């Protein structure tokens, strides 16, 4: 299927569509080009100053971002952390034996030469400095990610980690919905200090400081949703990685898991630059999202659901995919796992046991057994399957518009 | 077919139509003749003063279209966007290595010499220069597209995305109906410095200055709606380019399918000239466009509704095509692809699984197991397709005059 | 409508023209991957 000819003449075609922007990019093929990650942190001037800039700021009104940026440079300039082996990702070291980095130690490059206000500000703040004041900048990424009313709950939640032999109280008072600081995350070099902040104390857990990930460990895996449900699906079923790869029973799933699990990515590494793609600027459209693995997310997400997750009562309803062909298909995989109990004999003593009506469903969750059946039962879901998938989705509860959980609920509950 | 004869006498005769205006022109054909694309940017003189003259001017009156781009050419002269890795497009070398180049990066040169109110006008505007004024001009086209009362619900959206660190408020008040800034999209050197706005931004996506697209994205594949279709299909059937290409049935459905495909356009590069041929003024007729694709428009179109699109509700029926014979087949298509599922095994560990009444429909989604099928259904499509075509269409509500989900509703649900 | 031409004759002629057209669709396959489908009461028209 690679050419077609036009029948009539006996000539070539060849069907090209427009690409949708840019094609994957992926984490590797980035370092291919640049070895660095250039933080742009403008200002390097007076960090004292820089305290009551801020505070000044943010109590009502426009601070700006190129201020908390200098800000965040100066009070985590902690080059703290004993690293505990090795480091290092994409070919770029970091660390070695005993060294003693701290969390900046990528890139920064001094930038531009315009501030606001001109020199010291108001004396006003103590130091208190590095104790909460970090924590909340990076913690208005958390809360500006949002955009329903979870915002006045997320926040909340903000003002009270502030407190960690601290306790001080808040500073802004207008509504979210992108306006504030909501400008901040589209900034190239703010997300890539949240970015490196929580890739710090990924590596040091044990460290002091570790409570400002709760705030900044949103970007770890930021469109990266595609692989969280793949993972859940192996946690929900029970089967392993590759038993999973073989239950992909659509063309369009297979592609996009294929996209995924490019060879060279490390993603199943432990402390590497791959779950910061996004944020650190490395990828302009992530291998890894649900938008580009539509498919994929809804087939995982759907079955998932018919296994009793709670999660995917509210994952999305993505568009342009065969639902049709897509929710048989989840059904099959579904029934499957639910259906029969496995039941082995696991260790012994130098004594084993080996294990060896008509329209009875095969024994265990071999995917050939499976589908052997499905052709016998012509092609088409079983009045069994059918009230599996009713007793698997009726009483769901207020499930919300254009979900996965609206989705099968409408379909197998009538 | 080439050769026609009158057969009482023994002569030739050459069929011969009066040719609709010019051809097809092809953006590669274009660049054949010239190497640049001539920007004429007229006055060049004081940058300052034309920021009042175009302030002043759009606050109700006649502003020059000739004010605004001189005052556009020096507002975006930022040499900004640090090239990735190589730009080249028919020919036409833009960018290296790591090249610093700006927006005007192609053809600038000088024009006239007749302007209007004559030096330093009101010094009344302060800066606030590039950061929302030149968003306004570029906003302003995207509005003169419309006709329909969608206008005051697009300007409205204008007005909302120059407050990015500006918030302003508006400048004219007269309704559009095309009489006030509509003038401007029938100016050759305006649409160019839009068309340059995109593309640029097109490249440099993590730009600051890229919210400037937003006004300017409706030139990105102007009047190659067709294309668009096509893809839109591919998105809709869930099938590959060459196999929806095979599901082509109508003789003048392949004609404009070849028409479209021609082979060194670079319609599917990632960052072309392109799909600016029409506003860079590279083609005088788009060999891409609805209107130069009308049997492929329809017949794309119809199959995308009945297959559940929600776009196709809405777009045009054209004229002067076979509408009983484009209609049948679309009907196929759709009826195939939305009967019977695929199910067919992806992976394996070594262990595949093979899968090999009467009026019964075929197994998948293959054309000549459904054209087999059609022959002996009598060439005319069954109960059963004529009772998914129904469903299909009922039910929808609130269709438009002249649109294919007015004729496939009028059609198929009587 | 001109004027001096032979009405019924004309109108006969563009009536069977207009009726093939009409009647009976096409239905051809135009492009294929090496793989084509060959085509082939008493008073039906052609």
């Amino acid at each position: 299927s690679v050419t077609v000819k036009r029948i009539i003449d006996n000539t070539v075609i060849v069907p090209k569509l427009p690409a949708n922007e840019d094609p994957v990019e992926y984490p590797a093929d980035y370092f291919r080009k640049s070895k660095e990650i250039p933080l742009y942190i403008n200002t390097t001037k007076s960090l004292s100053d820089l305290r009551g800039y801020v505070y000044q700021g943010l109590k009502s009104g426009n601070v700006s971002i190129i201020h908390v940026n200098s800000y965040l440079y100066g009070a985590l300039k902690d080059i703290r952390g004993k690293l505990d082996k090795d480091w290092s990702s994409f070919g770029i070291n970091i660390g070695k034996a005993g060294d003693t980095i701290g969390i900046f130690d990528l890139v920064s490059l001094k930038a531009l030469d315009g501030v606001l206000p001109d020199g010291v500000s108001d004396a006003s703040r103590t130091s208190a400095d590095d104790k909460w004041l970090p924590l909340y900048l990076l913690g208005l990424y958390r809360v500006g990610r949002t955009q329903m009313p979870e915002y006045r709950k997320k926040l909340m939640d903000g003002l009270t980690n502030q407190c960690k032999m601290i306790n001080e109280q808040f500073e802004p008072l207008v509504p979210e919905g992108r306006d504030i600081f909501d400008v901040w995350g589209n900034d190239s070099n703010y997300t890539k200090i949240v970015a490196a902040v929580d890739m710090f104390f990924h590596m040091f857990k044990k460290h002091e400081c570790a409570s400002f990930r709760y705030g900044t460990i949103v970007s770890r895996f930021k469109d990266c949703a595609a692989l969280a449900t793949f993972g859940h699906l192996c946690k929900i079923t029970g089967m392993s990685t590759e038993d999973v790869t073989t239950w992909i029973l659509n063309r369009e799933v297979a592609d996009e898991m294929v996209q995924m699990m490019l060879p060279g990515q490390e993603i199943d590494k432990a402390d590497s630059y791959m779950p910061y793609l996004i944020d650190f600027g490395l990828s302009s459209k992530s291998p890894y999202s649900s938008v580009k693995n539509p498919a994929f997310h809804f087939w995982g997400q759907l079955t998932a659901l018919l296994l009793r997750s709670t999660r995917a009562r509210n994952a999305r309803q993505p568009d342009d995919i065969e639902y049709t062909s897509l929710t048989t298909a989840g059904l099959l995989y579904a029934y499957a796992v639910g259906s029969s109990a496995d039941l082995a004999q696991q260790f012994c003593v130098g004594d084993n046991k080996y294990t060896p009506t008509t329209n009875a469903p095969p024994q265990g969750r071999d995917v050939v057994e499976w589908l052997g059946w499905f052709e016998d039962q012509n092609r088409k879901p079983t009045p069994d399957m059918m009230q599996y998938a009713k007793r698997a989705v009726m009483s769901l509860q207020g499930l919300r518009e254009k979900t996965i959980g609206k989705y099968a609920k409408s379909e197998f509950d009538k």
